[PDB]
């Protein structure tokens, strides 16, 4: 099971790690992806974990896409972990680089009560440009299932974990 986490809430635990890593370690029944509207796993933790599958990922979310046209930013899909779990949360937060809508984020995270555990990254931050402290409290506030967070970058987590209310 997931090991090395702070407890933030009764369901939010926390850790310092790589998602791919840590994907690869625990083999969970999800992975959360930071994905865009198209499923082009170009950067950021979709890169990351497109490149882990080999770009399985991508050639399994191509034909997704070619079937059912994009998602909406704050919806998601379900497709194969492969490699990295038995399934992935492709979920779309927005992306403030984008100017999409922030307020988005609560429904993007939403997503994560569909699934009992989960390991996930914060929702819209990284290159999405939202503030990972904004994403950190949305996730605590809207999630009710069992979420295992993965900051990749270990000042961000140290910010994340004294910050927190
Ligand atoms: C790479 O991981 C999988 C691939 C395919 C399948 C069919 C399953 C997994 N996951 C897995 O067994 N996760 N789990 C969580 N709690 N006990 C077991």
């Amino acid at each position: 099971s997931f090991s090395g986490y702070l407890k933030l809430t009764d369901n939010v635990y926390i850790k310092n790690a790589d998602i791919v890593e840590e994907a690869k370690k625990v083999k969970p029944t999800v992975v959360v992806n930071a994905a865009n509207v198209y499923l082009k796993h170009g950067g950021g933790v979709a890169g990351a974990l497109n490149k882990a599958t080999n770009n399985a990922m991508q050639v399994e979310s191509d034909d997704y896409i070619a079937t059912n046209g994009p998602l909406k930013v704050g919806g998601s899909c379900v497709l194969s972990g492969h490699n990295l779990a038995k399934h992935c949360l492709h979920v779309v937060g927005p992306n403030v680089n984008k100017g999409e809508d922030i307020q988005l984020l609560k429904s993007a995270y939403e997503n994560f009560n569909q699934h009992e555990v989960l390991l996930a990254p914060l929702l819209s931050a990284g290159i999405f440009g939202a503030d990972p402290i904004h994403s950190l409290r949305v996730c605590v506030d809207t999630v009710r299932t069992n979420v295992y967070l993965a900051v990749f970058d270990k000042n961000l987590y140290d910010k994340l974990v004294s910050s927190f209310l």
